[PDB]
């Protein structure tokens, strides 16, 4: 989409290239006869002689005679324009511009079905390129690289005094690596350009093309590839550029998928105990039709994903896997247990398709405060498809989100219910039991109802728990567009620590595994009530009427997910 | 802007504290009788409360019910909203809640006239800080701080048991240094957090905040302050967070200037006797009625501006000033970098002009590139995005050695001058066949024997097409015509390496004083008395307004920021 300019002289004749589909400004004025007011052009059929304000149209100051042609060239210089300068002095003086058309495409899966800028949006242009970070040869690797299509359509002598070039910048040499196609090495990490050898007529290169590094605050993400023209007809001057075309990809991102999208597989491990919790996983698992691999002898799976293949990919701090500093900023809020994906939100009118991820923090900075480190932060955030969001999660002692909230399937308004931890529905609850007359029955060392309903410490540290809570409560009712009607409070009681952090009580109900629309919650180990234990009638009363089913099981486990629908290039962050 | 949340219990009543302005959630469902159907709320002239589906609105799953007041307490529990739960077959019951009104307001500029989100646009909201790179001592440091205002209006008792914090995040610490009004230190680069002492009643506190750097690729630009109000009731357990309110500020950025905008003050350097030069500078200086400041016994200056000062910038690798060790290329000097004038492209308008900076046309071996990190710096300044040029070619690697920009009268205001070896040729010729064709140029030589040398028509051709290139790329990416672009003769040769380098001395590298141009001599032929070039040059330059000089040939020049306010820019 780029040429240049051709200056006709009356005193000897012009010899020019014109790509086919570029339109070339014809200079015919600078170099015209001393005195004329007049000039015409009289072309061969396959010429198009486009004119902005024969019939002689007058020298106006600037007159913009463009020239494109139809007909590709096999012969050097047939296409002949012939111009007539006649002004007032003898017949008109007449140049000549011999020229010739050539065919230099390079197209691409620029229309994302599978302007030369990068769009987003339901209707824009541009191509998705995905990184090679897993162990696949022939076919298995030419259908997760890209393929960029270079179409020459020349002369059968047009390369003998003319030469292509094919190079990238200096900046994302190291973020792209291209074979030509048997597949050979083209560019690279070390090498920042390549010459090419095309003989003349119809020849097709098909390339080839990976990155080598995923989105982050060094990189935007855009990799730009240029093909140019370089004449060479004199072998003692340097060589002149007549033409360039360039194509533009974007890496595809991390996306992470939250419990919500119906599961494909799940893991396990080996600390010999499994007996009694893989059993029930094991028939939940296939409760939910899913399949259960085992493995016989601070991980989250995410999917990159173009228009021609959905590769998933492993983060941590096989065939169809991916992959993406250990000393200095280490600290327990580095876990993935603090990381979370909310389902697909609308706040405020934007539309949030993929989700938001959420990860906690500090409440304001200070000498004692913990932080996630700010190299993942930084990473998530190169990651425009899930804008991050922060809350609070440092009055732990284990410094993670996922002791407090969660996600369920729901079948109902926004089709998901955020599961909160609330001391102050277990206190009610012990209350409408002791109120009946049963209020000795003992908990889980080993308590009654009635001594935890007369402990003034643990009242206040509970208190203390509750107040910190809500603030999370608030944060997730703007940042995720919520409202009352989709939040339920799970029973949980908290005790204060070592600095007075904060750590449950009984076992958390609220980090429970979701591997299917019916799901595995941890024992309560709480007080018995009518052949029942209480805790466990109050979750099952209010989580079974939207039509989930549950589970109870005493406590390593990664359920990798289905692949969001809505295709991440389709969004407008 | 953020609040919390307020439950009620019939079994004690509850104390809360509403910020002034926050619309605060209160829970009338969670903890009420298990028999009620219906609820209503009483409350003081000053609770505004408001129910969204005593008119016994129901208990419904989601019906919701917000408060704010119309006022401010000095007193703790002056406003008693007692809630009445009316059982169907008891007697009703009620809970208590001892509300208070405190107003915290963390005011700036972000009206621009003088959402917590940074916008652009005429109609957006936002602050801007200026970054601290002069010598400038109180009195004038306090005209380019920000100014931060916070106002208190809380109990006397309030702030005995709630604590105030101002805290910034661990990665703009080293961006930004806070002063409290006698200013003091309390919020910078070492220390990330401040617990604030504020005495009860109304107290307002204003602070002073600068940065120390430019927006570059590891900063975007944006620096938020937080000011939370906490609690500290039990001494026992930690402080617990109970209001929140945020400000974005955003770092003005290096914002450069073109040959159209109006001199304001010339430079010089007495480095040689130069009194030749010196005299005509002087003479177009005051003629131009630009005060010409000399040096007594490379540099680019910008404006870095904000809505209380616009003080300048100075780049180089009062006033103001902004690193690799070496092994760089002569294409980092700023003979390389250009500033267009506003342009419009497809609709698109840059207000500020559209930067311009040399390079390579493709990475090879031999090729010599801009370094990679003043690129960036260029870019982080989204105001004037810059254009990457063809330069290579040259000895030197600049741009100013074929293209300026000068003031013109007509259409968008200017007209682009390129070199054109091929005008050249053209009067050369006219003057051939007009018969005064042995007139001796500057080694001289005569006419005829620079028009009769076919070394020289091949080395001025690959020039011609290197040009012509330019000309493309400045026609599509500035949105020009071909009734804009004025060339101006000039001649090259080739040199080692095959490299570029004028023959006669470039004109096109000229000093643009207003409708004053200081042009280079061309040292060329003489014909019926007057040189050549120089009466081509002054017969297409001259009719549209401009007035020329030829001085023999470092003049830098300060001068008026478009005024065009960049916050009103959309990049
Ligand atoms: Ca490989
Ligand atoms: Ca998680
Ligand atoms: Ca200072
Ligand atoms: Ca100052
Ligand atoms: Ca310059």
């Amino acid at each position: 989409a780029q040429g240049t300019l051709i200056r006709v002289t009356p005193e000897q004749p012009t010899h020019a290239v014109c790509v086919l589909g570029t339109l070339t400004q014809l200079d015919i004025c600078s170099s015209a006869p001393e005195d004329c007011t007049s000039f015409s052009i009289n072309a061969s059929p396959g010429v198009v002689v486009d004119i902005a304000h024969s019939s002689t149209w007058p020298l106006d100051p600037g007159v913009e005679v463009t020239l494109t042609m139809k007909v590709a060239s096999g012969s050097t210089g047939d296409q002949k324009v012939q111009i007539s300068y006649y002004g007032p002095k003898t017949p008109p003086v007449k140049a000549l511009l011999y020229l010739t058309g050539v065919e230099i495409s390079l197209c691409a899966d620029i229309t994302r079905t599978g302007q030369r800028t990068w769009t987003w949006g339901p209707c824009g242009q541009g191509a998705i390129l995905l990184v090679n970070c897993d162990r696949d040869l022939d076919s298995e690797d030419l259908q997760d690289m890209s393929l960029m299509t270079l179409s020459t359509k020349t002369p059968k002598d047009f390369f003998t005094n003319h030469t292509l070039v094919l190079h990238v910048a200096r900046s994302e040499m190291d973020k792209v690596r291209v074979f030509q196609a048997k597949c050979s090495v083209v560019l690279g990490p070390k090498w920042p350009s390549h010459y090419l050898m095309v003989p003349g007529g119809k020849h097709n290169m098909d390339f080839y093309v990976e990155a080598l590094a995923f989105p982050d605050t060094d990189f935007p993400g855009l990799i730009t590839l240029t093909i140019s023209l370089l004449d060479t007809s004199n072998l003692e001057l340097p060589e002149a550029v007549v033409f360039q075309d360039s194509v533009v990809f974007r890496v595809a991102p991390w996306i992470m998928t939250p419990n919500t999208q119906p599961p494909q597989e799940v893991y396990a491990c080996s600390i010999f105990e499994n007996e009694d919790f893989l059993k029930s996983v094991t028939t939940l698992a296939m409760k939910a039709k899913c399949k259960l691999t085992i493995c016989p002898e601070e991980m989250e799976i995410g999917y990159i994903q173009a228009p021609h293949k959905t590769l998933p990919v492993v983060f941590d701090s096989g065939p169809d896997f991916g992959y993406v500093p250990q000393t200095g900023g280490i600290s327990g809020l580095d876990s993935f247990g603090n990381l979370e994906v909310s389902p697909p939100v609308t706040v405020r009118g934007k539309e949030y398709p993929l989700g938001r991820i959420l990860f906690g923090d500090s409440c304001y900075p200070s000498n004692d405060s913990r932080q996630m480190h700010q190299a993942l932060q930084d990473f998530l955030s190169a990651q425009q498809v899930q804008a991050p969001v922060k809350l609070y999660s440092d009055w732990l002692s284990v410094g993670h989100v996922d002791e407090f909230l969660s996600f369920v399937p729901a079948p109902d308004r926004k089709g998901f219910r955020l599961l909160l931890a609330s001391p102050r529905s277990c206190y009610k609850l012990f209350q409408e039991q002791q109120n009946e007359g049963h209020g000795e029955a003992l908990l889980f060392k080993q308590q009654k109802i009635k001594n935890i309903l007369s402990n003034k410490t643990l009242r206040e540290h509970n208190s203390f728990v509750e107040r910190c809570i809500d603030w999370n409560r608030e944060l997730l009712k703007r940042e995720l567009g919520l409202a009352e009607s989709d939040i339920i409070d799970i029973p949980q009681l908290f005790k204060l620590k070592e600095f007075s952090k904060a750590e449950a009580f009984f076992p958390n109900m609220v980090n429970m595994l979701v591997l299917g629309k019916h799901l595995g919650i941890p024992k309560p180990f709480g007080p018995v009530i009518n052949g029942r234990c209480c805790l466990e009638e109050k979750v099952c009363s209010l989580l079974e009427p939207l039509g989930l089913q549950c589970t109870f099981i005493n406590d390593g486990t990664n359920v990798r997910r289905k692949p969001f629908s809505f295709k991440w290039w389709n969004m407008v962050p």
